[PDB]
RNA sequence: GGAAGUGUGGCCGAGCGGUUGAAGGCACCGGUCUGAAACCGGCGACCCGAAAGGGUUCCAGAGUUCGAAUCUCUGCGCUUCCGCCA
């Protein structure tokens, strides 16, 4: 069992994901968290590793506000659309693009990075323990790690609210190739024993689209954007919306001694 | 054993001499698609060939024909009737 390469489905990707509200909701929400934690990892710019950076909204916005950021991706296909982005955005001289899996970066690196983005890469990958523990060992101590991961829960949920019963019955197998339901959802209390047995100390935990994606009226989702915007923001740091997002976003930082 | 009748593709089902190795359907495989029907393509065996691809086979084979899934014959399996057995 490989990890996927997103090679051929980066279009309907980049089309379904960010050309949608499923895609702006996703990164207001990170970014609230993310901007935080910027905020108190000092002033000091900042060296920051994205893992599976796609195709590199998130890194090119890193970028932007001044940090060197080393996007590392295995889908060539991904990589050349992150490169593109960057230059339209006048920021390639801050980033470094690097064709390899996450778990082949420490060759790359020269040094240590301050922050790693492993975001909507962990239920892609085939031994998420052993990403993990390969990220811990490019990071400084006292750095900081932001996991986003895809919550079983959500995908439960959802097919719940959509009336899709037979499914659910099944036990939703991943039948469908290319579609982009995640081939290893994860179930966040076994991703915070994998964090906390690796000696990773957890700092916050955020659901990412605790609402959206259950509305009974779809339209709202874009219709209605602001307003559901503020209601997200209001109750996806507890529980349990925390554990109703699509995705979960764990902040985490490497101790010192 | 003897007639008649019968035998189409994985399963169904069209095919009363040619554009039918085979319509159409289900199944199975692949493709398209949010969030699990539809649409698109394919889909037996054996033989030949390095490959591209060619051949045979519509129970099996032989024949008639320019041409056979389609006509004739022989065999094989089955069905009914008879006869066998009692
Ligand atoms: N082991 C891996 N190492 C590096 N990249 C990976 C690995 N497995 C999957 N990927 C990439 O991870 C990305 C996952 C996507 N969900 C996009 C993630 C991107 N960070 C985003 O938030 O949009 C795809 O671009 C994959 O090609
Ligand atoms: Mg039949
Ligand atoms: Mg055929
Ligand atoms: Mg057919
Ligand atoms: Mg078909
Ligand atoms: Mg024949
Ligand atoms: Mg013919
Ligand atoms: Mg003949």
């Amino acid at each position: 069992a490989q990890d996927r390469n997103f090679d051929d489905i980066a279009e309907k990707f980049s089309r379904n994901i960010y050309g949608t509200t499923k895609g702006q909701l996703r990164q207001a929400i990170l970014w609230q968290d993310l901007d935080r934690v910027l905020a108190e990892m000092g002033p000091q710019k900042l060296r920051v590793l994205d893992a599976g950076g796609g195709e590199g909204q998130t890194a090119i916005k890193m970028a932007e506000r001044g940090h060197q950021v080393i996007l590392c991706d295995l889908s060539a296909q991904m990589i050349d659309r992150a490169k593109q982005a960057a230059e339209a955005k006048g920021v390639s001289d801050n980033m470094q693009f690097i064709h390899c899996a996450a778990q082949d970066v420490a060759s790359h690196l020269e040094t240590p990075v301050d922050l790693i983005l492993f975001h909507a890469v962990l239920e892609w990958v085939a031994d998420p323990r052993s990403v993990l523990q390969t990220l811990w060992s490019v990071l400084r101590p006292g750095g900081v790690l932001s996991l986003m991961f895809y919550n079983a829960h959500g995908l439960l949920m959802h097919n719940m609210v959509a009336g899709n019963f037979d499914y659910v019955q099944a036990g939703m197998p991943k039948k469908k190739k290319r579609t982009l339901s995640p081939d290893y959802p994860r179930d966040p209390a076994q991703v915070y024993l994998w964090l906390e047995e690796a000696g990773w100390q957890i700092m916050g935990k955020t659901g990412v689209r605790v609402f959206h994606d259950y509305l009974r009226e779809k339209h709202q989702q874009r219709d209605c954007y602001e307003a559901l915007l503020e209601l997200e923001t209001r109750y996806c740091r507890q529980e349990p919306y925390i554990t109703l997002g699509r995705y979960i976003h764990v902040t985490a930082r490497k101790p010192q001694s």
